[PDB]
């Protein structure tokens, strides 16, 4: 439809951590019915950013996820229209950040605004600290709530020397139209920061993701 | 440089579910009495669309009685001033989180505050903007790695009855090495005195004094 | 049927992390002046491995002095008697849960208690007993789905310094229709008055007021 | 090793919802390398249940789990000393569970000793009235944290007329002697019901688990 095998994507993010402002934009390309996509990042304000780069990415749409024909696809469906979400993301030291995207198209691209807020932070913590390596892959769990799309997922970042810092994400996803709903279901996804410059003023990030119906029976 | 009347200017900008709104205030306030009351006007994103209440506590704990027994880490703050940040987690999965930069100009404190606010329900009394106000409370607070935190547990009254229930966690760090408190309570009752149809005016107050608990 | 010195028996049934105990208690409380104290045993599982301190609060409301004007929802409950059930959430993921059914005999309250605990840190305060005492606190109590439900934000002191942050939430059930409360507070301080070496015997006090808070 | 393709299973759970106690007891059997298992439940104390049955079902071993040669399997390593486990499950509504099992090797048997506890639910909710279906298949996160093994899941209850009901796990594993410590895994579920009398004094559960590495890369 106005969905392309081959598509662009263009965003603004502006945000706070610990009430210290920055703006990062980015662009990118997917592939829609793939699940796959990537994008180069620079920060514009605020840089260098004083926390772990780690904790913004997963901000930066559910679109590029491989959904099999059997499940439907509220995200596809919601074009050229488009959708918007809300996300609490809970750190299990009392860190917690909340973010907002509304997603246009335009075109062949995709355009994100992007609202990021963190607070409370510890200054010893490993995101002011700087102290995380990556996110996990995970299994994202996705269900109908009051007419809308949920997706709640058990997220964790493996840290410098080992171990792990587990992040609690609370999503809402909201087509801007009436749209087919889907039941129950999941998405596995990964996401990498594939390269970074030192302070990480520049990135290039990748995402790769598929919806499933887990186990049979 | 704490006198007995002071003044207060604020600007918060935000969003709620997505939507930015954005509110000034003036106010003044006696910071030895422990009260204070202002004037906010809704700027931008009128008329809003979600309930008022929650974003009043966002609108400074200078402004609460401290006995002479408690050391009071909010005043011994300036003329340098604080920063504070907040999580406001109401139980139907709705979630704030709110900051407030402070500093002093002359008698008059100056407020920079960011709101924001996702995964309220359409259906919840947010949204829906059944509130008609913050219970009065009695917030704990404790030093942690360095710094003074704050809870408390916050019911919002509903229209028709019941409550709705909201946990804050607060973190207050002072711009200045100040004497740090041991633990205690502060007291608040946070009111709305008066409005306008859309809450574009609004007149609030709080009223607020510490205490150690029962002996 | 209460009258100004009650009697006090109870044994308590539990776990924590898989380990099962039990206690037993006797003591004496007057509910007028919201003041109690027990003694209390441990039968089984001794020497307890864990802090005593997260056993204590579950060890009865009536002991909380009520002003005239605010309903007493626990006094009016007997001689039916009340039960509770408590869910209490430690920072670190530690949790929890306690139940108390509670019934008078004479001039006698007895209360059946189960306490289970879960997922306390091998290295935690509660595992590695590093806990002094319960700050005392502020209950928030308001009527939920006719019944009664109390929060509060708990904190023990820790040895060589700071706290460790537990929220409460009770639901209490009167056992017969009982006039139900506005909103309204009970202060609290609970402390181990004495204890032997390794708290297989324990002296245990609690003082409880209701109020509603800053006018 | 101590371990055989076919193995039984025999427990005694002992717990309370809401203060009402009950005692349930259970015989059954499972193939630890195909990740499957069964068995058949009676309620022996505190019949019938005034809660949903779906609540303890999780309750009644991720020895049953298929693990591949490349992630390491804490469960089988632990016998034949066995290893204990520890759950919260917070439901949405303000509903909490705890839940302990101490699991031992008798034989070609394994040996559950359960405590399972509930309070907090709502009178009108869906568990004090009956109103769950199934419980979702899911995807349980596992770490290491503190020498032992967490596993967390985002689990979802299905209700009559529509809809799901949230429950989050945090479970922490415990062997009973030193064993190899996986790295950050996932074990897919699905647990079900299979049968039941009407008011599920008997009831036959099946599960079955498989553990993976999520998408690659």
């Amino acid at each position: 439809s106005v969905i392309k095998p081959d598509m662009k994507i263009k965003l603004r993010m502006e945000g706070a951590v610990n009430g210290h402002p920055f703006a990062i934009e980015g662009v990118g390309l997917g592939k829609p019915f793939e699940g796959k996509q990537s994008m180069d990042l620079k920060v514009k304000e605020g840089g260098p950013l004083p926390f772990a780069y780690d904790i913004l990415t997963t901000a930066f749409n559910r679109v590029f996820a491989k959904y099999p024909e059997n499940i439907v696809d509220y995200f596809k469906q919601s074009f050229p229209e488009g959708y918007s979400w809300e996300r609490s993301m809970s750190y299990e030291d009392g860190g917690i950040c909340i973010a907002t995207n509304d997603i246009t198209l335009d075109g062949d691209c995709y355009i994100y605004e992007i609202r990021f807020d963190g607070v409370n932070f510890p200054a010893n913590g490993p995101v002011m600290q700087k102290r995380t390596v990556k996110w996990e892959p995970s299994t994202e769990k996705l269900y109908v709530r009051d007419g809308v799309l949920k997706g709640d997922v058990n997220m964790a970042l493996s840290l410098e020397g080992g171990g792990h810092y587990r992040c609690d994400f609370k999503t809402t996803y909201k087509a801007k139209k009436v749209v087919q709903l889907p039941d129950y279901h999941f998405v596995d996804h990964h996401i990498e920061i594939k390269s970074h410059d030192k302070d990480y003023s520049n990135v290039n990030l990748h995402e790769h993701a598929e919806a499933h119906s887990g186990l049979p029976r």
